[PDB]
Formats: structure tokens, C-alpha cells, sequence
């Protein structure tokens, strides 16, 4: 656990609420080492007056995050858990969540989306690198979706990096998870298929003509999402593999990264 002095942390502004207390955008001095300087951070807080049950759940979240070190996984830079309000200090992803990022790219102008196919393929590749890391660590995510991924830039020109953050969402859940409550790395592969469909559609809601409860049945009955408009067939083929009814027939995250990597190389050669 990376204990950090709260005296070196400034809470600058409110970003949202989340689940335990409030989430702020802040500044942490030398949180990377003694020379580092002032670096922009996001601070997850546990409201003062929280019960022991809430403190234990907050401690569990800090423990979970302390295990990740990957370019495509959100990093916990420090914790301030000795006093109230308790803090979990994270790297600030200035672009915000991927769902909002994708949606704004689509709706900014009728000339076209602010993201191209090669931008969207790079997003898929970057998330799949994160998933390969998680599979290698034996960490089951349970909630892969664009609303849980973050982008490093807010604009659509600068080089960007996407990271997996936030560790029922029926529209993202695998059949076994809906029927038996089974959550494995194979069910995460299902959600990854939904997330790449989110990317290629630029943040459209999965199964738009279905309700949450009709999604529960439609998915158990063999029904899948519609192919995104003009979606390259290699990406649609990969997506349908992710949605195999039986978890054992779905590809591994390492295979998915290879498939995305092959498509990106093939496409760039054209
Ligand atoms: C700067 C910034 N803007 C965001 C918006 C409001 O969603 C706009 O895209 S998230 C965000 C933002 C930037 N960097 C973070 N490290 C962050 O982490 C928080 C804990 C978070 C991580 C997630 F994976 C998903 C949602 C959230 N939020 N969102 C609100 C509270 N927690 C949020």
C-alpha cells in the first residue's frame, strides 16, 4: 500500500460521486518520487463518519488496486487511510471516461466522427493489452464496459492512451453470469466483445430496441448485437467469437490481442 502524506495533497474540484464518497480532481506533490513535482491526480474519498463496514470495503479496493502496474490499467499512486476522510489517489485521465469520449466524437459535427477506424482499432488494442495483463494476473473484472475505461486526452488530435478503471449491467453480461451468477475471465471476454462494439459504434447503447429484462432472455435465447455500420468483417468476426454461448468456445484475451494486432497490421498495409 503506497501510504502518502495528505499534507502533500490538494483537492481542487469535484469530479463526481462514484460509490463511497466523492471523487475529486487534485494535485499530489512528489507522489512518483522526491524530484517528481506537482502532478495532477484524481482522489477517491471515503466520507467522514463512514461505518467500519464501509472502511473495510474501501481498504479492499485499495488492496485490489495496489496490484496493478500496466500502461492500460489505471494506477493507484497513493493512499491516505490513517485518518478521515480516507483517500485513494489515482492518476488523472484528462479525457475522462471512454463512453463520453466516444459519444462526443460522434456528435460534434455532421462532417464525420472525430475518431477514425485506425483510432478505434488502437483503442480496442490498448484495452485488450489491459485484459491480457488481467488474465495473466488471474483477476476477473466483472464490469468491462466503456463507462469504466478512461482516456488520457480530451481532444481528438493528441496521441491518446486508454486505460481500464472502475474495478446489474445486464447488457454487458454473459449468459452464465445472468443465469447462474458465474463470473470468470471467459465472461470478461464476452463483455470485451460488447465494449469493442461500443467503440466501433462510437458509444451506442447495446440492444437499443430491447429492455433490460428482454436483454436477459434475448441473450440466453441465442440473440446477439447487430453489426456496427460499415464495421470491418475481421472485427465483426472477432466480436461474434467473443459472444459464443459456451464460455469454453470463446477466445482467450491473448488470442484477441493477436487478432486485433493482425487486423491493425493488415489494414495499415492496405
Ligand atoms: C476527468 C474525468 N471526467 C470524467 C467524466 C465526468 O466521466 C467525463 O468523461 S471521469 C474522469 C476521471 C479521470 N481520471 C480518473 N482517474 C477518474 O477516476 C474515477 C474514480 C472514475 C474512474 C472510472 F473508471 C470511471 C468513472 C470515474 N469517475 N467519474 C466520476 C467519478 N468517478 C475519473
Amino acid at each position: 500500500l503506497p501510504a502518502f502524506p495528505r499534507e502533500k495533497l490538494t483537492l481542487r474540484l469535484l469530479l463526481g460521486s462514484g460509490a463511497f464518497g466523492e471523487v475529486y480532481e487534485g494535485t499530489a506533490v512528489d507522489i512518483l518520487g522526491v524530484g517528481s513535482g506537482e502532478i495532477k491526480v484524481a482522489v477517491k474519498t471515503l466520507k467522514k463518519g463512514s461505518t467500519d463496514q464501509e472502511k473495510i470495503e474501501f481498504l479492499k479496493e485499495a488492496h485490489l488496486m495496489s496490484k496493478f502496474n500496466h500502461p492500460n490499467i489505471l494506477k493507484q499512486l497513493g493512499v491516505c487511510l490513517l485518518n478521515e476522510p480516507q483517500y485513494i489517489i489515482l492518476e488523472l485521465m484528462e479525457g475522462g471516461d471512454l463512453l463520453t469520449y466516444l459519444r462526443k466524437a460522434r456528435m460534434a459535427t455532421f462532417y464525420g466522427p472525430l475518431l477514425t477506424l485506425v483510432d478505434l482499432v488502437d483503442l480496442c488494442v490498448d484495452i485488450s493489452k489491459g485484459c491480457v495483463y488481467l488474465e495473466r494476473m488471474h483477476f476477473i473484472h466483472r464490469d468491462l464496459a466503456a463507462r469504466n475505461c478512461l482516456v488520457s486526452v480530451k481532444d481528438y488530435t493528441s496521441p491518446r492512451i486508454v486505460k481500464i478503471g472502475d474495478f446489474l449491467p445486464v447488457r454487458w453480461m454473459a449468459p452464465e453470469s445472468l443465469m447462474d451468477g458465474i463470473f470468470t475471465t471467459q465472461s470478461d471476454v464476452w463483455s470485451f466483445g460488447i465494449l469493442i462494439w461500443e467503440i466501433l459504434t462510437l458509444g451506442h447503447q447495446p440492444y437499443p430496441a430491447h429492455s433490460n429484462l428482454d436483454v436477459l432472455n434475448y441473450v440466453q435465447t441465442g440473440g446477439r448485437l447487430e453489426p456496427p455500420r460499415n464495421c470491418p468483417d475481421d472485427l465483426w468476426n472477432l466480436m461474434t467469437q467473443c459472444w459464443a454461448q459456451e464460455p469454453d468456445q470463446r477466445p482467450t484475451f491473448h488470442r484477441i490481442q493477436d487478432q486485433l494486432q493482425l487486423f491493425r497490421n493488415f489494414f495499415l498495409n492496405s
